[PDB]
């Protein structure tokens, strides 16, 4: 019934039910009037008729290296261009959040309630016609009929930018403090409270649980030496409760901070790799604050930590998915005289696609051997016997699988990408192209236009038959990437602006927190300003390894 | 021991502990450099060598009254001077939110969690000689030898601006949303969880109480008909708990929202005002939205009803406290182009500065009869019996005592004026002038500075000895009034920082969520852009009484 049903209103204007049989469109503060909002004011048009595609963006961005060699070299520019992509690429967010999967109206309990997950577009109204608002069948597609069809790998395709399986863990590890669906109440609802880069997943999802992981000593996190290494406490010991299989030895059962980790060694490889990073921090920290207590060095500490992370997750994680020349900076100060809200929350698109599965290889192999997921999945030994060091290295090279080419997700995880498919249905998703106006690209004109190839395009014509009913989820991983890209325009356009607002849109990049002392001291200022995933490794790991987000 | 007990660090640089016996001052994004943070860069010695006071900032605002009128009448003038009070009045807030009671260092445990109070000023480290850092004894003055001597009220002294007890009243439920200190926890602890005007206390401080008071129907509130005017339901009807003396006829047992408010007949008759406020939009809303469902009519309701509130909080209520010319106005889009953040947490310090006992009067006199606090106190006919109306009446001529003079806190509530003096001290507050310094101000000379009479001055002299020991708080309600002032500066400079923040920073106020439908229409955007006291009681009070927040 609901009017709105239809999503009539475009540029952004909010439609509303004036009637049953009515709507209007609030096209405040759009740059579009008329009923719908899509009639420009001149200004409007001014732009537009000047604005470069996020193509057209790409391209130069990607190409003419020694300009981008000169820029990177001159300070007083590099910071112009980041200063730059900051800026204009977040306008695209409603912080203060609007909406989650029971609200597609404003409301105060969209805004209060924490446990929900923001979306940048509201729930289809469960009064609708088809699930799509008014376009489809009374029923989409089978999950199966695309999750197989053209989801599912066969030849395992490899990334053609050489994301190695240290991005691809770090990828993983890293999303998942945000990311972490409290499935008891359903999905749409988080349990990721914080909603950010909180460093959640290393230090307990609280108080409580943060306490019984540390030593209340120097600052200093629970750890434990084996044969040498320092491994993260046991549950037997530290009673923070873990997820794992009812047969782990209980001298696997590690302690880490996010309560799933223990469930694939790569993750657990990363949460020793910060336990270490912790406690190095303290003693540096320790030394240069003798006076300290513990509870000030273990509070210090965990900021800079942070700090590091938003180093690497711009300077060398985002550097490398991007492919681009410009070299990006992690620098809050260059949002300092800007409008910017150091407040986020994390949204269910964000989640659903940034399930980068098809990342994943079909073999684990740890130099000289390779496992299977179902050997890998829940490991002690596996990490306990090759080593850090041998993890590092065997990750470094190791090419991970391209995401957005198609069909490229293991037949294991299959049941995964199932999910996603028939859950962000459940959810009540939108249409591919309503996301794809929405962060202001352009509708595609055909599944030929979606996948830049007409096998698939037409399996998948056949199924959904309108391009205006292809989901935001799969079009995501059978999208045609952009030149050797990892992923195409679309996962990369809604993506970018979720993934800079959780970044700097977090109190230490604000322009109280940022400055020296916060962190100890210029000591530990300086530790966040010098971080990079190639020293977090030769920092912490048992060699000095070489590293990197890419297959050498 | 710590050597930042002295607060060294002055113009706002942040102390740090750099070994027992040192320390350094981040003066970083202060205007001023050198050990302490003192001394200027030229643009600083410019912008102070040119900077007016409060003060003769507050007389050209006081004065002029025909001048102030021609601006008044000016649109794109007033909005000017508005956007000015606005901006600038907050620079002084650290939103994102640093420290509270136990974090005298950033801390993410200070910024995550919600349970705390922010704090304008760091606490005194527990290590400290002195209470007030190094300055003092080791003890402070008595409570009651300041209480007593300086606080307690003899003759009652009347507002000079003509506050009458429905501004009075007023100011108590409002501000009683956000303050709601948890003792359990402790002072420095908050219930008032949604830090903000989220208009929890109509309903129900969570989403399990809010539920217990709807009607879940037309979005309506429940109520109850009492001989014909709506009241409150019965907390035997609608199980919300209440705090209600144990003897109250359980028919008394008002639902309300917030717990407390039941006990003083002036908070539960605003509260009987606001429920019946909410039906009446719900009503406009449904048949405005003949096909909206309840869970709708009474979010959007909600949120109108916040678009009220802050609108006559500031153009009534900061409008008659601050006795201006110049029309002060609700306008979010005035901040719009400017760098804000649509973001608050409350502090401690607006907690305690906002204990304005010395507003009430010696008896509670309804018209036709005078009221002694042991009989207004929780009691349930003196509203019933006397009506809505013959209260709004009474309340609009009755004058309430001027807060910042010296000795006027009623001898019944002295006790919590006691706790106040001696809890702050609890929270290991700062000194007078550390705040006064803190908030631009220059501070005092003498006890007979911050007094201007001699009588208290040497009184307090004498207990405190040094004026740079004064507290904050008792120096608040014993300081010189600004000429007719309730209060003088110290109180108005701290305070009115703290409550624009809270108003302004307010999603609602958002430049994403301030538009017409948000509200349901063009309609409930109208709603709040029309409201006043003057109306909200011409609009549910049983006649339509004159109303306002001064005497007549
Ligand atoms: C050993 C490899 C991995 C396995 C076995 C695995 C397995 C799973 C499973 C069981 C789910 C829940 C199903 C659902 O979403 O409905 C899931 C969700 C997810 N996975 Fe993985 N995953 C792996 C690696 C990764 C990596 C490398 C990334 C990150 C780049 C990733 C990102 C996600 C995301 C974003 C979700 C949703 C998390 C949430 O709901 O909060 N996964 N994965
Ligand atoms: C009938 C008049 C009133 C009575 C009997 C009363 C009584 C009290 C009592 C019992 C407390 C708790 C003691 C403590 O703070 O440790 C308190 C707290 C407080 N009162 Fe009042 N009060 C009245 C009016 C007011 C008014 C008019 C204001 C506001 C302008 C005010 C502001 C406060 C504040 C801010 C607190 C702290 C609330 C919290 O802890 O969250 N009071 N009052
Ligand atoms: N064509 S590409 O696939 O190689 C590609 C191109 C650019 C980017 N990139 N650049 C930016 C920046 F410019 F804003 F920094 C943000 C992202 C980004 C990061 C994470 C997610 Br999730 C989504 C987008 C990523 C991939
Ligand atoms: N000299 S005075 O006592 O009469 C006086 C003068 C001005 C104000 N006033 N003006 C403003 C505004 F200008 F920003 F609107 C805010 C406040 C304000 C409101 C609440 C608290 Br709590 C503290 C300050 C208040 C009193
Ligand atoms: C909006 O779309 C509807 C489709 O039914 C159409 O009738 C209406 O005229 C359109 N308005 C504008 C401004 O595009
Ligand atoms: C959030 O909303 C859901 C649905 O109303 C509810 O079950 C849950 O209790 C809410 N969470 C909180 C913290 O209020
Ligand atoms: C775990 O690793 C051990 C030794 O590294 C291996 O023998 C075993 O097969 C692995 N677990 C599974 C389930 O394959
Ligand atoms: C800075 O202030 C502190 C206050 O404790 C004092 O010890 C120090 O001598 C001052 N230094 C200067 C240069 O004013
Ligand atoms: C806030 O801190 C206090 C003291 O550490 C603790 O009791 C309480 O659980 C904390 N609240 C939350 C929500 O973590
Ligand atoms: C409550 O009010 C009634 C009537 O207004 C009055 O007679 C009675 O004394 C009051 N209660 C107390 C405890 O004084």
């Amino acid at each position: 019934a609901n009017p709105c049903c239809s999503n009539p209103c475009q540029n952004r204007g909010e439609c509303m039910s004036t009637g049953f049989d009515q709507y209007k469109c609030d096209c405040t503060r759009t740059g579009f009037y008329g009923e719908n909002c899509t009639t420009p004011e001149f200004l409007t048009r001014i732009k537009l008729l000047l604005k470069p595609t996020p193509n057209t963006v790409h391209y130069i961005l990607t190409h003419f290296k020694g300009v981008w060699n000169i820029v990177n070299n001159i300070p007083f520019l590099r910071s112009l261009i980041m200063k730059y992509v900051l800026t204009s690429r977040s306008y695209l967010i409603d912080s203060p959040p609007t909406y989650n999967v029971h609200y597609g109206y404003k409301s105060w309990e969209a805004f209060s309630n924490l446990s929900y997950y923001t979306r940048a577009l509201p729930p289809v109204a469960d009064d609708c016609p088809t699930p799509m608002g008014v376009k489809g069948n009374k029923e989409l597609p089978d999950s199966k009929e695309v999750l197989e069809k053209v989801l599912l790998r066969r030849e395992f395709i490899p990334d053609p930018q050489g994301s190695n399986m240290m991005f691809a863990f770090f990828a993983q590890h890293f999303t998942h403090q945000f990311f972490k669906t409290d499935h008891k109440r359903g999905p749409g609802f988080t349990r990721g409270l914080g909603h950010g880069v909180d460093l959640n997943h290393i230090y307990g999802e609280t108080l409580d649980r943060q306490h019984k992981l540390r030593l209340f000593k120097d600052g200093k996190l629970k750890y434990q030496v084996i044969g040498g290494e320092v491994y993260p406490p046991t549950v037997k010991d530290t009673q923070v409760e873990m997820i794992y299989p009812p047969h782990i030895p209980e001298n696997l059962q590690f302690a880490v901070g996010q309560e799933v980790f223990g469930l694939v060694p790569g993750l657990m490889m990363y949460a020793t790799i910060w336990l270490r990073e912790h406690q190095r921090v303290c003693d540096i920290l320790k030394q240069e604050h003798p006076e300290w207590g513990d509870e000030q060095l273990f509070q210090t500490s965990k900021l800079i930590l942070i700090g590091e992370t938003i180093k690497i997750v711009i300077e060398d994680y985002v550097q490398h998915l991007s492919g681009y020349h410009f070299k990006l900076k992690f620098d809050p100060e260059l949002l300092f005289n800007q409008q910017f809200q150091y407040q986020n929350r994390i949204a269910s698109e964000f989640n659903t696609l940034y399930h980068w599965h098809p990342l994943l290889p079909d073999t684990f192999n740890i130099e000289d051997q390779e496992y299977s997921f179902k050997q890998f999945l829940y490991n002690n030994s596996i990490l306990l016997e090759h080593g850090l060091t041998q993890f590092v290295e065997s990750f470094t090279r190791q090419i991970a699988g391209r995401v957005a080419g198609g069909r490229n997700v293991p037949i294991a995880v299959q049941a995964v990408a199932k999910a996603s498919i028939d859950q962000s249905r459940e959810m009540k998703y939108q249409s591919l192209n309503e996301y794809r106006k929405r962060f202001s690209l352009k509708p595609y004109t055909s599944f030929e236009e979606l996948t830049g190839e007409k096998e698939m395009a037409a399996e998948l014509k056949a199924l959904y038959s309108d391009i205006d009913v292809m989901e935001l989820y799969p079009a995501l991983l059978v999208e045609k990437p952009r030149p050797d890209a990892i992923f195409g325009e679309t996962m990369v356009e809604l993506g970018a602006p979720f993934s800079l607002k959780g970044l700097m849109g977090n109190p230490i990049c604000s322009p109280q927190y940022w400055k020296p002392s916060t962190f100890g001291g210029e000591v530990g200022f300086k530790i966040i300003n010098t971080a990079s995933i190639q020293s977090l490794i030769c920092n912490n790991v048992k060699g000095c390894p070489f590293t990197s987000f890419n297959v050498q």
